[PDB]
């Protein structure tokens, strides 16, 4: 809906609100199947140049065959096992004696299919491609005669324009492992995989979100390959089945958080840490640290739950009062002051120190505002760009409302000699335990 | 011009001189068009197989088209979008109405045309492909009557080879958003770049740089995808401009310094931080720690502002005097004393502790010097190897003078007792107030 | 061999044995070539279509050669350099007169060859694409009359497929700088590959190892550009010599270890440090901090010895002893208790704390095992997955042995008033260390 911000001046943070998020929270597997002519190599009296070409884009395919080969042979460890076994237990029947036979029997008059498997799965099952059915009837009666028939040029250019995919689909489950993320046009065409989302079991609201979000779903998707056996070519395509929908997230930015003092060596900073991604979800906080697991169009977010920290639903009361009981507020300190900008969804942080010369333009008007030492932030509503020493930033030109929310730095209730000035991941209540740990030794002393 | 070395025995770090740096400062926009045929599809009585290969072609080209169109209904952020209002700008002025038809106008009759745009910018446009005549002529008689006329094998491959660089634009601006980064030969051809670069207002001295250096300018560049609207495809291609030329640059190299006492726990270590590329830059000096931001030819040095941080220039002199009180050169302590080495521009650091087999050989003449425990250099003057434990490094053979720059190490200015040891973003004026800080802890005790 | 596993309840880690390693130690450079035809330009009066296909195909093999030209006048610095100088030397060979002469003139009659270079290397060379005898046969006559002469299309669409490898061989080159990894089957096909692997130096036994896993070879072999001189593309392909065969090597596994009281504030947090996979090496421990410097498959692991720390054998018994003075074991401290979970190679470590809900579930079962506060471990054999909050983690379904090795947790050996709890790199006998500074600071006061 409405996209709003809110800066702290106190905290040196902002919060990016009125995402509406789709957290994956399970996987839809889909067998996809492409039927390969056993062919082993046949010789016959040849000169004529249709004829050579032939045998050169057919032996292009015995190679693409047996390359798939010697990677099912032996399939090395990919980092993303973790999220396969959907897609690794469909691979395991179909090795089973008959489960490839069911799925060449369901696709022997149409393209698609649902098949029910052993282990009671009923999986949609597709063949985007047929060339035991080219190969047995354009290719077979002129390689396999004393000599070679003459086949037309249009054959040999439509042979080469269909053994293609095979090509690249070898090319790329080859470089990978047989795990390919993300699911590329060649392994499933735009055309294939929105027809694959209109035959599952989701609402007609869930259909047009991951219509409308194809990159993004082809991103967030696997592809894991399966068997070559009994000329049958098959690999599972892992989609993912968002089980929260339309859930709030916003998006915490942080910034250091620095006293001004004019003597270079009694400064001390601070700055808010677990920077990223929040949803809420079933009860708790999803908390997404790396910054490329959620995937943003307009207002609305996809993340995947596989690499997220489960928060309680208090880790809010961070951005409304850090000195807040209920939750232990994480912070990092040093001596650190360099000037930065964090651009936000909506403005800028800038933290300016020393003697950087930092200011915010309009692109006609020229330098409007001038910031002075200390962390401060200016909405997108009449700036462009951000200017920190030598580095220009660009400001997100999204429409909405930004709230600057006045607060005097928290790095001010702070007495710099017994500061700990060295933390790489406290918090606000620890922090204080060394403060009253270090007032002891002084007491003490 | 001379590239040289001087290694710091006392900070165990070394900085590689001499190199000509080249900023981008500045971004210059181009808009590329290809003129589409909106043929929607035309079904005729066909059966031959000439024209079975046209349709299969021409489904390919439609398909793109809607591709292209539902990348545009929607479109993801990307991580780049701090670098490019410059061509986004652009963008948005051509969803204006007319403002396609201006560029549709200018190259009516040429390839190449500057077009001033609304918002008065002077860009320069081009039409790198032309499906549009090509469809429009050589197809429609053949699939736009009763029966469809037959094309001759000629056109058939004609269309295919055409049609490929429209299939792969639309490959690349899928699986990234609209936003590719770098600008491949398929966005924007060597010769169609070239005559780019010919055409811009910079230096003849500047062409020749951008020229000579393609593929860096192409990895420092961005291809943003606009809009498909009345027949035109254009997106826009951003290009550096690099404001800071032949710009001083070195690179400072750290290992870590420790003390080389035989009884483990009586050790401790400090290595200097912020290691990378630095450049003279407008009376300041633009850092760049991310190791990838900045590409290297010979001599020059290729960097990117966005990801820098502005430095004063007095951050060099932690280069000469780390004890100086301009600039608190920072470092960070541990008790981690493990072997290493670091492959410097003219040789090698080796930071040798504990049992370690530490040796630097000649390929013909085998180990000509073995390190002693502690942190020492090696010219690649004679050496082609530097081995430490199991680990075998290759010592750069660019031409170079090497200076080794003989000092007491740091390290043992300091009293084990009271010293820090687990800092992990530092400073020496920092780490001198935690000595006298536990100094006066052990008075008051 | 067999799999086993040992978690080790007292310091929340498990470490996963029985995985025979292969350490790259050396490189097997071989020289790939290309021979090309210098054909300037030129130009005939055409007209027909034929002609016109082949003088655009021509035109894409003269651009890509000026290309390949403009990558080797100026070629950029990689990040490879300290593994590529093997490769190196044997393109600064090649650049001497006489030296591409003579591998022209041993692949006269011969795709492949062996050839004695200067430097006295016999290495082996390979002819891949023949483009100067097909351009200067077929396409000549073609091309150097008054008027063109009319090619039969086989003709036209032979040169497209042999012009194809070629162009992206530059396409991968140029975007590189020259130096490509992994090798692609554009650089390299399987069955060159394979045949090239089959006339090596190494034992019967390790031609079998690098055959059985040719994308893990591929994965670790480079592709270095050398010269286009006198009609004739050459490139150095340096594939790994493993020295290292069938050595012992496991996979430490770490997870956060807190205590589990009640109240927030007085709670301890210790997690073992240097996870990642450790091999035995020539008496020392060859150690790899980075998770992608290893491919595994099956008990099989295939590490670079490029990007690894030499460590004592002594390492080890952090896993048996942690307390053992024979080596002062890593640890890292904080107050950091988020809910988190391990996927080892037979189980799962699962650290819960908090309110957070930990589980493990069968198919078919559903929830088997409800994990209390603390570190926890369960093994693959019954398990499929385990919750953690709102994230669900897949278990690796591998045959092996599990051994869950009982012990109190040392967080609770430590007394939390004089704890250091924000320790990033400290060890065993630092933390001790510490405490005994701490607990000095409180008899004096
Ligand atoms: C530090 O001491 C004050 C003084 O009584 C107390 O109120 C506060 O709770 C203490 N802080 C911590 C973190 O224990
Ligand atoms: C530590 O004490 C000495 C002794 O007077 C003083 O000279 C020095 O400046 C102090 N260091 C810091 C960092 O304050
Ligand atoms: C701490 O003191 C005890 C008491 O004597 C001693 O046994 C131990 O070795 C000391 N620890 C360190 C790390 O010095």
């Amino acid at each position: 809906q409405n996209i709003t911000e809110e800066f702290y001046q106190s905290t040196c943070s902002a919060v990016s609100k009125g995402y509406l998020g789709a957290l994956r929270t399970g996987w839809y597997t889909s067998v996809i199947t492409i039927e390969l002519s056993n062919i082993k190599e046949n010789k016959c009296n040849g000169t004529d140049a249709k004829v050579k070409l032939i045998k050169q884009e057919l032996d292009k395919y015995k190679n693409a065959v047996t390359d798939l080969q010697l990677l099912m042979q032996s399939t090395p460890a990919t980092g993303s096992g973790s999220a396969i076994c959907s897609g690794v237990a469909v691979c395991k029947v179909l090795h089973l004696e008959g489960e490839v036979n069911k799925i060449k029997s369901a696709l022997l008059s149409t393209n698609k299919a649902v098949v029910s498997l052993s282990n009671g799965v009923s999986v949609l099952t597709s063949k985007v491609l047929d060339l035991k059915n080219y190969i047995d009837k354009q290719l077979l009666p002129i390689v396999n005669k004393q000599s070679c028939s003459i086949p037309n040029i249009e054959t040999v250019i439509e042979f080469q324009q269909k053994n293609n995919r095979l090509l690249e689909i070898t090319r790329e489950f080859s470089v990978n492992a047989g795990v390919t993320t993300p699911v590329s046009t060649y392994m499933l065409t735009n055309s294939e995989l929105l027809s694959l989302i209109n035959d599952m079991p989701i609402t007609n609201d869930q259909k047009k979100l991951m219509s409308n979000n194809v990159q993004i779903v082809r991103q967030q998707s696997y592809s894991i390959m399966c068997i070559i056996k009994e000329e049958v070519l098959a690999y599972v395509v892992q989609l993912p089945l968002y089980g929260v929908i339309d859930t709030p997230c916003w998006k915490l930015h942080t910034s250091p958080l620095c006293t001004t003092n004019t003597k270079e060596g009694s400064n001390i900073c601070l700055t808010r840490t677990d920077r990223g991604w929040y949803c809420d979800n079933a009860g708790s906080v999803s908390f997404f640290p790396q910054a490329e697991t959620c995937k943003v169009q307009s207002n609305r977010v996809f993340c995947d739950t596989m690499n997220s920290l489960t928060l309680p639903s208090e880790v809010n009361l961070c951005n409304v009062d850090i000195f807040n009981p209920k939750y232990d507020c994480k912070i990092m300190t040093s001596k650190t002051d360099v000037s930065s900008s964090v651009i936000t969804s909506l403005g800028a942080i800038v933290s300016c120190y020393g003697k950087t010369k930092c200011t915010a333009s309009n692109k006609n008007r020229g330098i409007i505002k001038t910031f002075s030492n200390g962390c401060d932030y200016v909405s997108n509503k009449g700036v462009d760009t951000v200017s920190v020493g030598n580095t220009l930033y660009c400001v997100n030109k999204q429409e909405g409302q930004s709230l600057y929310v006045k607060g005097e730095p928290i790095i001010n209730f702070y007495d710099p000699l017994v500061f700990p000035s060295d933390e790489f991941d406290a918090s606000i209540s620890q922090v204080n335990e060394k403060i009253n740990q270090s007032l002891a030794f002084i007491r003490k002393s």
